[PDB]
DNA sequence: TGTACGTACAGT
DNA sequence: TGTACGTACAGT
């Protein structure tokens, strides 16, 4: 079905809000967060038990909203080390969709300063 | 004469190498370094008296020499903290040059992946 | 600024 | 990994 577009950095904020245990190597899932009165682009991360860690750090939501509201692509994400962190953590993000998708994704990270690697 | 293109950073490295001294707020030449055998996009970085302090990352020269050899830009270099240390320092860097080589500048950038800030 | 924090681990 | 190093200074 889907296939992969690549792959990207970026963190997690906000750690020192939420409780959820997050483990090295260990997947998070993204979930918008829409009705966020401080960024309507609001990006959630949540552990593998959907207990939530931060969020997407604001740039990144800025750049990644456009692309899940308008189902571009499905973002996979990945804590590569830093588990035990005080206030942000490291994010290996990968992107999959339809072939057909893949250079409206790259536009739209180019258009926010970020690439797939 | 030559017009601004704008702002980008990157990194002095090899510090450990020479003797240059560098103080903070204090500007730096680059200098590409077209015979050097470990790269030969290699660019140095010396002080305002022309005392070597290191090289740009590779990376970023792997973006710059282009523009240098091509006379595209003159490349402005400021580093804004960190001028005593170990191995590395930060670099601001402003690109100047005739209005019609910004694209092509913006371009050789963007197919490294660094951006005009 | 100094320091508490994050993370690379030290040219070209 | 732990730690010596670089630098941000701590959601959305």
């Amino acid at each position: 079905g889907s296939v992969l577009f690549g792959s990207l950095r970026g963190h997690v904020v906000g750690l020192r809000y939420y409780t959820g245990v997050v483990n090295n190597n260990e997947m998070v899932a993204l979930q918008r967060d829409p009705n966020n009165p401080y960024d309507k682009n609001a990006i959630k991360v949540n552990n593998v038990n959907g207990n939530q860690v931060g969020h997407l750090k604001k740039e990144l939501a800025g750049a990644l909203a456009y692309i899940m509201d308008n189902k571009l692509a499905q973002i996979e994400g990945v804590v590569p080390f830093g588990a035990n962190n005080a206030f942000t953590m490291p994010l290996h993000m990968t992107f999959w969709g339809k072939e057909e998708n893949r250079k409206a994704v790259s536009d739209q990270l180019k258009k926010h300063g970020f690439k797939l690697g």
